[PDB]
């Protein structure tokens, strides 16, 4: 099955998922000089104060922190978006080394990791319906660089010991995702896809310009997770990122000058 090894990694995915070679695949390199400021873009509205986190899961590709998405408790609106998008989960992609790990790049620069807050368009009623629509999902992407610790990340880091292997989960209530944001909400946006199979072309990407800083110790703990299940040969969960894909017939817009 698909993964991030030499034998089943991103360069192989097209055989099972031909949309991998589609017209709006993600991630992409963000060429900052080519993106254009769009004065018609609105500020992002990130309304997370009523978010209800539930659980943290190792799914064999990353770990997801899942939220109650049965009501409009944590929603993304504004920016390039038409309508209301509910937070369902967040997860990260990261590297084996601090100089790689992000999926998007900025003028070809790779960050140590990238956080994805995944939201679905409530007009489609459920996530499974939303992913079948060109405007079904909105993903907020945030780069991580290594420097000072991110205080609001530590609760996530500290629970990882308990979800080491694929299939493990733990309670993860009362977590506030506002603690994972940078100061500025300036962003780039473009139409794209899921970055894991099934690679569906259903995402409005909103990638924040300002990275968050996390400490070396925080990211080192991500790298102790396992892709494998319990009792199987250990394969460290590292380099779980898809490389940049061709931009094709797309323009990246900036919310800032
Ligand atoms: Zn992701």
């Amino acid at each position: 099955h698909w993964g991030y090894g030499k034998h089943n990694g991103p360069e192989h995915w097209h055989k099972d998922f031909p949309i991998a070679k589609g017209e709006r695949q993600s991630p992409v390199d963000i060429d900052t000089h080519t993106a254009k400021y769009d004065p018609s873009l609105k500020p992002l509205s990130v309304s997370y104060d009523q978010a209800t986190s539930l659980r943290i899961l190792n799914n064999g590709a990353a770990f997801n922190v899942e939220f109650d998405d049965s009501q409009d408790k944590a929603v993304l609106k504004g920016g390039p978006l038409d309508g209301t998008y509910r937070l369902i989960q967040f997860h990260f992609h990261w590297g084996s080394l601090d100089g790689q790990g992000s999926e998007h790049t900025v003028d070809k620069k790779k960050y140590a990791a990238e956080l994805h807050l995944v939201h679905w368009n409530t007009k489609y009623g459920d996530f499974g319906k939303a992913v079948q629509q060109p405007d079904g999902l909105a993903v907020l992407g945030i780069f991580l660089k290594v420097g000072s610790a991110k205080p609001g990340l530590q609760k996530v880091v500290d629970v990882l010991d308990s979800i080491k292997t694929k299939g493990k989960s733990a309670d993860f209530t009362n977590f506030d995702p506002r603690g994972l944001l940078p100061e500025s909400l300036d962003y780039w946006t473009y139409p794209g896809s899921l970055t894991t199979p099934p690679l569906l072309e259903c995402v409005t990407w909103i990638v924040l310009k300002e990275p968050i800083s996390v400490s070396s110790e925080q990211v080192l703990k991500f790298r102790k997770l396992n892709f494998n299940g319990e009792g199987e040969p250990e394969e460290l969960m590292v380099d779980n990122w898809r490389p940049a894909q061709p931009l094709k017939n797309r323009q990246i817009k900036a919310s800032f000058k």
